[PDB]
């Protein structure tokens, strides 16, 4: 179908045939963060290379060792079950990233690995992710990082450039300024990804039990397990991956 | 009363304006009341009055009701019928109904001027002050247009012991978040004392709100015998009662 | 033309309205002109001209001049009477004359919107591209006021692909320093393209503005042969004359 | 030969038990506050008890005048005078944020500068008669500069600016601002005084020629002169502030 042309277009404009093998089920990445419309899956293709070959700093090394200090300090998990609607639901804790240690590029790294892992999941083409951010412990050095340059990207990981759907990013225990950060942005924004950006702030136990029942762990209201073990499991899968993230580099 | 007699003759020493206020000893007392019978205190209170209204004649001058009653029938303002139970009056203003394409900033001050002032003859209000609750739910990009920072010192001003009145509590209700960053900007510029005094309750309001008014609030913010529109139209009542004591005060 | 027949074909299979513009030869050109003959960019470009004519129908319906004559007898808005060094169709705005009380931002918005489609008519205008010129001196806190976010996103999707109409330049004098203010936050939201395309030269343009258009400004900005009284009626004059043709493109 | 008030001073500064140390209570001492508000008795007291005051309220910035702890910040050329003073005989100082590193050094460090300069600078008569101008160079303002003026900062920074230290403010100018600094400016311009605010100069980039209007022949290269270069009278400064730490030792606690 539409897959016929993809493919054909791809073969036209001479995208980089390494190091990902361009099969079928790497164009279905594209297609299917798109619904199938070839117009825009074909867009995002060439504004994910796009912003590749802009940031080797970033899209070159997916080896995850690298990062594994930040890993086991316990920056970021994954919950073992999926949402309502079939995303996977990721968690990211500034607490446990040392800026001193990392810079925002290394934490941002760590976001593409995880995206480049669970891409592969159908059931994550099709529903998306989810993002949660625990801003407890948000320190001055952090914000330093957070650059002009760093911001952009931010900014087209979600634009455009990555293919995967957005479906929410929750943010708990922002500072304040978050909000004015916000208010600034709320009409600014499109209708669109604006009843997908939630700040529950001090009080959210209630708001995110809303948003996930049954799946958190006991730090965000659930009662199976620990942020502790997603992170270690996470980090276990991770590294079980590594020889494929090599696989995946440049 | 300690030092009537002293404030008595520094004003007439000093040539104070006679009129629009009269120099009533019931007039000087606000001023001796307001700082606890320190003549010094009181004298200096005095003297910043008089600054501040010659510095914001376009606030001062006029206390006549009749250009703001537009805004007082739209329901903006009103003051509980109970006194808290440390005897203070207790304000209630709604930004909601402050339609700020009709009345600018300065009508709007213009209505806690004249509420101040009619306040004031109390005695129990000049030995335990006043309170104001700010309902923020409704605030426009609009209303902050108008709090230029010309506008944001006289209101400053007004309240660094330049008016014959002891804030005991500046409630906020409903904010924008936006009011805590401001907040934190202004705070070392204050005394310890009054940010004791200054409590943003959010939109969880009605709770921590009880702990302060039990049994005197409206129906709107946890009470239940009477409405914020009842209140309205009481002080509303009032003010315009008053019309012609406000314009024997007025230049 | 190349891509001039694949075009019309591509709008047949999407069913693109067929009024209130013709779907004509010369008004495909438009949209090819403004990518430089892209096929693919120029249907992109084309898709969202439509997409932010129905999604802003109370800017895109009423193209009729008529509602904005006062604006424009006011003196609001002017173009130069010969095109630049490049062949781009200089545009003046000046904000002094736009009275907040009497037009609104959808009203002003109209009036660029009616000279985009008649100067989209002439084929160099198409070639060469446009210059905008904000005239920013006498600006007030009511302007601001109707700039709203919902009005501000209208305004930049204009300016996004979603007009064929190649921007090759924006200028801003007289700008009231907060426009620095704002211009700051949009830089890293912008390509490095159009970034250079804009100047704020301030109040010292004369210098900067006269090695930009030289020999075509009026006496305001520089000039000497004719005044922005001059083309403001000649302009106008253009706008009414085809107050006809503006209404068989609208709805 | 008495000066006017100086003899009430002495004694106001007795009844009130005003701290006898580190800086001893000379004429000398008291003339500065004097001169400070032009020989009215009055308002050198409550010019005098303010600077008590401030003090006392910032002992982290006002206790130690060593110079020791800020040399890094002084020769990594943050601050330097003009060896002449402006044609109406202040003294020009000048600060350049570019050479101040925040990793390295707090605003309190760099606030501390201004206290050493100031009391070395008001020991001349000369300029307690005709008072101080400040040039602030803003060329490599960073957001980490922005985040060490924290509000409580700001209000230090506007306190000892308040009527609190012997020296008159002749002139605040403004060298390549960003364009915040101005929002800013807007902002307190109805907090001060009409005097102060036509004393307040935001130049811009662009500041060559207006700042030449204020300062001819006496600027270095860096911002029109033709004499010196900023790092000259950097070094110059950085010296003097060095040969005076026994000084600054005997005015600390
Ligand atoms: C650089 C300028 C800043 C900006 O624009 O931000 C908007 C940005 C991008 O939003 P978006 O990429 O347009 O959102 C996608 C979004 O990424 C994608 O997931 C959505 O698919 P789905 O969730 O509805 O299945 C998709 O739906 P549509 O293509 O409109 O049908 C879009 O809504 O959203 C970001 O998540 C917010 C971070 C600031
Ligand atoms: C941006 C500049 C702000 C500033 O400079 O503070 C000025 C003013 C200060 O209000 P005050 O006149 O100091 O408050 C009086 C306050 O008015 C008065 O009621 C207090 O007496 P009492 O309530 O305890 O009887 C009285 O206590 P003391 O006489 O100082 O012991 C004071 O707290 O505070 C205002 O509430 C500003 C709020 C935005
Ligand atoms: C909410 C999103 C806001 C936004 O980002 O839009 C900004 C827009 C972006 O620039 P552009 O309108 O996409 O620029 C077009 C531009 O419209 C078009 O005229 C240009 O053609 P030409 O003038 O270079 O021949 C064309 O050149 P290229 O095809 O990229 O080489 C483009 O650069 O530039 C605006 O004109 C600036 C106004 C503030
Ligand atoms: C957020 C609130 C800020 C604020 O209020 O600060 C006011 C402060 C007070 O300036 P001052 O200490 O009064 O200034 C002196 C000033 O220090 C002194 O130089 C002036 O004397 P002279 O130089 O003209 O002889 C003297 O003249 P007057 O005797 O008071 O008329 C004053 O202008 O001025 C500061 O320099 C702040 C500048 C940004
Ligand atoms: C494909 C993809 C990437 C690559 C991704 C995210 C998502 C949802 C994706 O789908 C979420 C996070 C992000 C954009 C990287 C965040 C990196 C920074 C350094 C984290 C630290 C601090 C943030 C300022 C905290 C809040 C940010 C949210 C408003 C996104 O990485
Ligand atoms: C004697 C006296 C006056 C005269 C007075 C008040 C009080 C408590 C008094 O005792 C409180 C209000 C104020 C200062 C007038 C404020 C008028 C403004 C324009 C209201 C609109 C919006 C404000 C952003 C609401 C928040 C107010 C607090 C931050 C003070 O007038
Ligand atoms: C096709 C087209 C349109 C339709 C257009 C413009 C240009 C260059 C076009 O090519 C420029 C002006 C604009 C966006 C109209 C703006 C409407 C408002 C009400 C103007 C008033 C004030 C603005 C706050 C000025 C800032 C915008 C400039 C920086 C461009 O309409
Ligand atoms: C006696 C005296 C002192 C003590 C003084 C100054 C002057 C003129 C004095 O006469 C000027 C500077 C100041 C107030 C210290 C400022 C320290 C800050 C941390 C500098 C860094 C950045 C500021 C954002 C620069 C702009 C401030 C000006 C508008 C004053 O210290």
């Amino acid at each position: 179908p539409g897959l016929a042309e993809l493919r054909r277009r791809v073969q036209e404009a001479g995208v980089p045939q390494t190091p990902q093998p361009l099969t079928d089920a790497f164009l279905l990445r594209f297609l299917r963060a798109r619904d199938f419309d070839l117009d825009l899956a074909w867009r995002l293709m060439k504004n994910y290379y796009k912003w590749r070959a802009e940031c080797p700093e970033l899209s070159a090394d997916l080896r995850p060792r690298s990062i594994l200090g930040l890993l086991k300090a316990g920056y970021h998990g994954v919950l073992r079950s999926r949402d309502s609607t079939g995303s996977r639901v990721l968690i990211y804790r500034i607490a446990y990233w040392d800026p001193k240690v990392f810079t925002a590029y290394d934490v941002f790294r760590v976001s593409l690995i995880t995206s480049e892992l669970i891409v592969q999941e159908v059931e994550t083409q099709r529903n998306g992710v989810k993002a949660i951010f625990d801003l407890e412990g948000w320190q001055v050095s952090h914000a330093f990082q957070i650059t002009p340059s760093v911001a952009k990207k931010i900014a087209a990981v979600l634009t455009d450039s990555f293919p995967l759907k957005v479906r929410g990013i929750h943010l708990i225990n922002e500072p304040v300024i978050f909000h004015a950060v916000f208010s600034m942005i709320k009409p600014f924004l499109t209708e669109k990804i604006k009843d997908r950006i939630h700040l529950h702030g001090n009080n959210y136990k209630s708001s995110m039990l809303q948003h996930f029942p049954d799946i958190l762990p006991r730090e965000y209201g659930g009662k199976e397990f620990s942020m502790e073990d997603i992170c270690q499991e996470w980090t276990n899968f991770i590294m079980k991956s590594e020889d494929y993230l090599s696989s995946i580099s440049e």
